[PDB]
C-alpha cells in the first residue's frame, strides 16, 4: 500500500505531465497521495496562470465577512458578520493597515505559534466565496475555470443526466482569516490555487481517520453536536494542532505559497489560516473514485449548512433515502 503513514505528498509535474488533469490526479493517487487527504502540486516552471495581477483592484467583494471567534484559543467557533461591500483595492489596503497586518515574525513556525495563541482576540475580514476566476482564458493547463464538471462525471459514471453547474470561487484573505474544519460538499475533491500574496497554512486529517476527528468534535462542541448530527458541515469549528495532538488525532500540516496548487481528497477534513493579504481560487471536482464517497457523505439537515443549487441533484441521485429530509433543511 502506497503512503501508509498518510503523509502529505508534493508533486512537481513536467509541462508534459501538466496537460492531462484527470490523468495526473490518477497518477498522484497511484502513489498514495490521497491517503493524506491533501497534496501539493508545484506547476512546471514554464506555466503561468495569467500574465500579471496588476489589474485586479476593481473586483468587488460584495459581502466581506468579519470572522468573530468564541471559546478558548485552541477550541473555538467563528461566526461571520456581514460587512459593507468593498473593492479588492480597498480590502488590500485594509489588510495592510496596522489593525490587520501580519505581525513581525521569524519564520512560518513562529507565525503559526502566534496564530494559535492570538487568533481569538481579533476579528479579521475575509472576502470569501466570490464566484469568478483569475485564470487567463488562454491558460490551457490546470485552468480551474475549464475543468470537467461534476455533473458530467456523474453522467459518465452512472448514466444519469442532471441539472447544475460547477464554477470556481475567489477568496481574498488577510492575516488570521480562517477556514474551519470541514470536508467538501458531498465529500468532493477540491483544488485551490494561491494566485498571489502571502501564504496559507493547512491542516488535514487522513480520510481513513476522519471519524476520529468527528468524535473529538462532538466532545468539544457538545451543544452543536446535539443540534445536528453533521455539524462540521456548518464550517464554524476550529481545533488547534496542540489539541489534536493531546487527543491522539492523526493529522498533518503544510504551508502553501503563491503559485502553488493544493488538492483536497474525498473525506479529507481540512482547516487553516492565511498569513497576510492573499488571493486564492478554488473549485470542487470529482473523479470515478469519488462516487462511493458521495454515496456515503454525511449530511446536515438542521438548516444551518445551506448550499448551492447543484448539490440537490447529487443528494437526489446518490442518496435518495436522505433526500426528503435534506431538502427540508434546504427550505
Ligand atoms: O482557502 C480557503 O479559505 C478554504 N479553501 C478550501 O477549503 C478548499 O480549497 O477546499
Ligand atoms: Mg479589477
Ligand atoms: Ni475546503
Ligand atoms: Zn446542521
Amino acid at each position: 500500500a502506497q503512503n501508509p503513514n498518510c503523509n502529505i505528498m508534493i508533486f512537481h509535474p513536467t509541462k508534459e505531465e501538466f496537460n492531462d488533469f484527470d490523468k495526473y490526479i490518477a497518477y498522484m493517487e497511484s502513489q498514495g497521495a490521497h491517503r493524506a487527504g491533501l497534496a501539493k502540486i508545484i506547476p512546471p516552471k514554464e506555466w503561468k496562470a495569467r500574465e500579471t495581477y496588476d489589474n485586479i483592484s476593481e473586483i468587488l467583494i460584495a459581502t466581506p465577512l468579519q470572522q468573530v471567534a468564541s471559546g478558548r484559543a485552541g477550541v473555538f467557533t467563528q461566526y461571520h458578520k456581514k460587512k459593507k461591500a468593498m473593492t479588492v483595492g480597498e480590502y488590500r489596503h485594509l489588510a495592510n493597515s496596522k489593525k490587520y497586518q501580519t505581525p513581525p515574525h521569524q519564520n512560518f513556525e513562529d507565525l503559526e505559534r502566534k496564530y494559535w495563541k492570538n487568533r481569538i482576540y481579533n476579528s479579521p475580514i475575509y472576502g470569501a466565496d466570490i464566484s469568478g476566476s483569475l485564470f487567463d482564458e488562454n491558460t490551457k493547463q490546470w485552468n480551474l475555470g475549464h475543468l470537467g464538471t461534476i455533473q458530467d462525471l456523474l453522467e459518465k459514471e452512472c448514466g444519469v443526466v442532471i441539472e447544475g453547474v460547477n464554477t470556481p470561487y475567489l477568496y481574498f484573505g488577510m492575516w488570521k482569516t480562517t477556514f474551519a474544519w470541514h470536508t467538501e460538499d458531498m465529500d468532493l475533491y477540491s483544488i485551490n490555487y494561491l494566485h498571489l500574496g502571502e501564504p496559507k497554512t493547512w491542516y488535514v486529517v487522513p480520510p481513513e481517520h476522519g471519524q476520529r476527528l468527528e468524535r473529538l468534535a462532538r466532545e468539544l462542541f457538545p451543544g452543536s453536536s446535539r443540534g445536528c448530527g453533521a455539524f462540521l458541515r456548518h464550517k464554524v469549528a476550529l481545533i488547534s494542532p496542540t489539541v489534536l495532538k493531546e487527543n491522539g488525532i492523526p493529522f498533518n500540516r503544510i504551508t502553501q505559497e503563491a503559485g502553488e496548487f493544493m488538492v483536497t481528497f474525498p473525506y479529507g477534513y481540512h482547516a487553516g489560516f492565511n498569513h497576510g493579504f492573499n488571493c486564492a481560487e478554488a473549485i470542487n471536482f470529482a473523479t470515478p473514485r469519488w462516487i462511493d464517497y458521495g454515496k456515503m457523505a454525511s449530511q446536515c439537515s438542521c438548516g444551518e449548512a445551506r448550499v448551492t443549487f447543484s448539490m440537490d441533484a447529487f443528494v437526489r441521485i446518490l442518496q435518495p433515502e436522505r433526500y426528503d429530509l435534506w431538502k427540508r433543511g434546504q427550505d
